[PDB]
């Protein structure tokens, strides 16, 4: 996160941390007691490295009663997706057991109702991803509030030039932004996930380029028939 602060500990109890190999890699959302939702270009070229899901966290390296490091019984990447494009970027994360619950690890109520959200709404972005131009990675959950950017001047010639279809949504990237290593984080929107981060256009800060959003509901069907 760039512009952002850090994040009240365990205060984000669906936040969590997908790592390669003990490495942070993405986030991701905790959308069921089973399944984690991420993004998909997470995946990429993972194929080899072992893939685990940190729940309950607020520092990576520090231990914390609620942290626990699960491990993944399957990836489903989203049929449709691709390396070379932004669209149908969502993975889904099947923990090898369901997650311990509690006050620190909750999952978060996902938004089924394929309508936009209104222009301007305040969502909450949170991640590990890095916090300035020199890729500094911070050890705790930092977080920003963004307002939603409207589809139209999001795909005007000067920003996306009209890349955004209607199963993706904008979000101001002035100063504060999602960054590398926030890909797959969630986009929250009066307290139901309405958005998952994609590094689909990966510059970080550009006014000119807002962030890009995987709408959650524009996917129930897919992330339903994954869960069954
Ligand atoms: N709000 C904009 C936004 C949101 C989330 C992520 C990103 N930007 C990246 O992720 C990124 C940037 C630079 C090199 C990179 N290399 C790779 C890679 N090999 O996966 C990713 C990146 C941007």
């Amino acid at each position: 996160i760039l512009g952002g602060r850090e994040a009240e500990a365990h205060a984000r109890p669906y936040m969590a941390s997908v790592q390669l190999n003990g490495a942070h890699l993405c986030g991701g959302v905790l959308v069921a007691e089973q399944w984690v939702l991420s993004a998909a270009h997470c995946l990429e070229d993972a194929a080899d490295g072992k893939v685990q899901v940190l729940l309950g966290a607020h520092s990576l390296s520090q231990p914390e009663p609620s942290k626990r490091l699960y491990d993944v019984l399957r990836a489903v990447p989203h049929p449709d997706s691709q390396p070379d494009t932004i669209d149908h970027d969502l993975l889904l994360l099947q923990l090898s057991e369901k997650a311990t619950l509690g006050p620190a690890v909750r999952p978060l109520p996902w938004q089924r109702v394929d309508r936009d959200v209104a222009p301007g709404t305040l969502c909450d972005v949170a991640g590990w991803g890095i916090v300035n131009h020199a890729g500094r990675r911070p050890d705790s959950l930092q977080h920003v509030l963004l307002p939603v950017l409207d589809r139209a001047t999001c795909n005007r010639r000067t920003h996306h030039d009209g890349a955004i279809t209607e199963r993706l949504m904008c979000a101001e990237s002035n100063r504060r932004d999602s960054c590398k290593g926030d890909s797959g984080g969630p986009l929250v929107c009066g307290g139901v996930l309405e958005g998952v981060v994609t590094s689909g256009s990966r510059v970080c800060g550009n006014r000119k380029k807002p962030g890009i959003y995987t709408r959650v509901a524009s996917y129930a069907a897919w992330i339903d028939s994954v869960l069954a």
